[PDB]
């Protein structure tokens, strides 16, 4: 029983007060949110995607293994899946990865994986992120724009030089997460007060904006319920 429902098919988005969320999100997960991760939730859009990650040793979202299409990730996403599901431990992981067809070729996913969490209590999740090109104001045009071009080969986007730095005058990203029982993403406008809950269409949370000229498609782990 999903989250919340599809969205109509007439709709781009629904609109949730972060109370009537919350209270979703703890019938879902069976179980109480808790005041850590409330006050992760406060802080917007990033704090969706931190709280549905339940990782206590991540304060922002990792963006080690960014895509530039939907499609690659969830190819990762089932690949890193099927890893986790034999219950490897953290050198078992490793020796998996380097055998994967689709993981070998890619960079970061050793460091992926959370060691202290055992792998039976993983699973491979996808939020994109929307960002600004121009992190370091003294790089030049061509290299802002060519900084977070995806792997010709793997599609793999290098994330190494973001700063979180935000286009003068905008907001600095946005964050959605996958909800793949709905095909929604979840989102939301900015960190607490007034914060409103985004449940959009891929297409909605991706349109142009002024704020961004950069999304991502980023695989991460999260744990279990
Ligand atoms: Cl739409």
């Amino acid at each position: 029983a999903p989250l919340a429902p599809p969205l109509a098919e007439d709709r781009s988005y629904r609109t949730w007060r972060v109370e009537d969320y919350v209270e979703a999100w703890e019938r879902y997960h069976g179980r109480e949110m808790t005041e850590d991760e409330r006050e992760n939730l406060a802080r917007g859009c990033i704090g969706v995607t931190v709280v549905n990650l339940n990782r206590e040793d991540l304060s922002n979202p990792p963006l080690n293994l960014s895509f530039g299409s939907l499609r690659t990730a969830e190819a990762v996403q089932a690949a890193l899946n099927k890893i986790v599901d034999t219950h490897p431990s953290p050198a078992q992981y490793e020796a998996a990865v380097a055998k994967d067809p689709i993981l070998k070729r890619l960079k970061n996913v050793v460091k992926a994986l959370p060691s202290w969490i055992d792998s039976a209590k993983l699973k491979a999740s996808i939020f994109s992120k929307r960002f600004y090109s121009w992190q370091n104001p003294d790089w030049s045009e061509e290299r802002a724009h060519t900084t977070y071009r995806p792997d010709r080969e793997t599609d793999q986007v290098d994330m190494s030089t973001y700063r979180y730095r935000a286009r003068p005058g905008y907001v600095n990203f946005d964050y959605g997460w996958f909800d793949q029982d709905t095909n929604t993403w979840w989102h939301a406008n900015h960190e607490e007060p007034r914060m409103v809950v985004y449940q959009s269409t891929l297409r909605h949370y991706s349109r142009p904006l002024q704020d961004f000229d950069e999304q991502v498609f980023t695989v991460a782990f999260a744990k279990k319920d």
